[PDB]
């Protein structure tokens, strides 16, 4: 058997944060919104362990890039363009780009260039557009009960967390708000805001993490913001069996909710929240008319309730199981 | 006289052509329409100017990447994409990127910069194939020049069409067929089979003529390229109101782009771009006052209300490109 396709998805690299917590001062170095050094770092070594595994050991790409053989998407922010660039520059390094004339590097040192399409603004196939995906949570997670019982647990804590951050926290919505602030600065080895111990700090990263995973426990809401690109993935799978396409990999760039709402569309929900270059694949074997999926997340297989104790299925019955979501949403 | 900010516009480098010659067996090693080595070397190089340039030379923007200081736009193809990426690895080079105690964020220190890019049915880069046609036929097929030039040229087409194979039935053919005979060249191949130079010569000096005849006419390059044009006036006058902070805007794109551009301002190429070709527009500040100067493949470009230093008010140009609006 060998695999013979990959359609991937990362979630970005570290960044700085989106807002600030009013009573800190803390200076990232780069501006809000924006991949940090740390994070192209973090991408870029992720490339190089996907060159570990699709090229030298499955030997699916070559060693030197294949014009049209990867089609890479990104979400339409600097972040995931960025991170994909990084990601491309470990999976096909310096040393490896093209030569020219009697091998002379058409780049220096050899660098790579592989194109990278981007969606709209408003394209809600990778990242769903920050309203939509405000108003879907206000109507299918902030009112469900685990959302309501978590909020009533933590409650408590929000007047003193408030005066100390400065920030407005009347509800988890908000703890989730200030909690990436802190996940930044941990991630950077800034100091505690003062007055936040780092029980509280911890308190507030552990809601966080439960927050965002929590929302994707719903396949509803998952297949809301999900389906269209779980869709899109599986029909890639189709595309290299029924000849549609050329593609040895097709690689989504984006977000944490990106890995969230495709595992949770798949009825596979993440218990936790994907930390920074976190990433999935659908691989697609072939052993003669055989062919055959396994899913991998974060660099371990994961058991859909379609597979067997091998962790896999046939292509037939991807597209069953996907049919069948379909229909039920 | 301070530089402050540039606004540009490339045409991708050199690529595959899009179809073959029927009588011909070219090999590219390339896919169809896909970059080149030679042309990610090309824009690679035109970074490495622009570095000379900007960085070097005028000191607008800095030795290394400042997030946020630059916005790059493509359409949507991968060629105006990976021109664009290698031109930026040029202006900011290996041995430029971040760090992270001083060990490299990306190995020899790469500088990643996001690029963005239309959707492929945006007009604002490249006309979407069928339009463009339609365009043509409408303005451009039917003109006195176009008639007059198909005159003298229709008695070659039915030797050019039995020669290559391709039908040839009017000068839009040649330029079919004249695209696969510049990528030849370019690759050093060998004339198809009873072609000769001369004749090879004659279709591509058509090409050539024909590309840059489309946009002679102001209102053709208004209807594909006002877009861009008022985009990057608006981009010159945003450095000065406070609305954006970028050092650059940079729209990478295609023969066309840079033809319907020029062509809009009223000052229309003679010769088709060659690949790589380029655009700036340059604002500079004295005190209170800033002037507006063109740049076109390494030499300034004098529109009608510049001065004898190839300059212009941003006033001056902001009402240059109104009255032309008003005028389409």
């Amino acid at each position: 058997s060998k695999l013979i396709f990959v359609s991937m998805i990362t979630r970005h690299g570290d960044r700085a944060p989106f807002a600030n917590i009013e009573n800190a001062n803390y200076s990232w170095g780069t501006e809000l919104s924006e991949l940090t050094p740390i994070g192209m770092n973090q991408e870029y070594n992720l490339g190089l362990q996907l060159r570990k595994r699709y090229i030298d050991k499955f030997g699916l790409l070559p060693e030197h890039y294949v014009d049209q053989s990867i089609y890479v998407l990104s979400s339409h922010t600097n972040r995931t363009v960025v991170s994909a660039q990084s990601l491309l520059m470990g999976l096909y390094p310096a040393g490896t780009g093209p030569l020219i004339g009697d091998g002379d590097p058409a780049i220096k040192d050899r660098f790579q260039p592989i194109p990278i399409m981007t969606l709209s603004a408003d394209s809600r196939l990778i990242q769903f557009p920050y309203e939509q995906y405000l108003a879907v949570l206000k109507k299918y997670v902030y009112n469900s009960p685990e959302w309501q019982n978590k909020t009533k647990e933590a409650a408590p804590n929000f007047a003193k967390w408030q005066q100390i951050l400065g920030n407005r926290i009347s509800g988890l919505n908000d703890v989730i708000t200030v909690g990436d602030v802190l996940i930044v600065a941990q991630a950077h080895g800034k100091p505690l805001p003062k007055g936040l111990s780092q029980e509280d700090a911890d308190q507030i990263i552990a809601l966080t993490d439960w927050g965002l995973a929590q929302q994707f426990k719903s396949q509803k809401v998952s297949y809301i913001m999900g389906g269209k690109l779980t869709n899109r993935m599986i029909e890639d799978l189709n595309n290299a069996v029924n000849g549609k396409s050329k593609y040895k990999m097709t690689y989504y760039s984006g977000h944490d909710l990106t890995l969230l709402e495709v595992m949770g569309t798949l009825g596979v929900p993440l218990d936790t929240a994907p930390g920074y270059a976190s990433n999935l694949e659908m691989e697609l074997y072939k052993d003669g008319d055989i062919y055959t999926v396994k899913l991998r997340y974060n660099g371990k297989y994961v058991k859909l309730p379609i597979m067997d104790k091998n962790n896999s299925c046939s292509l037939d019955a991807l597209n069953k199981y996907m049919q069948s979501i379909n229909e039920k949403f």
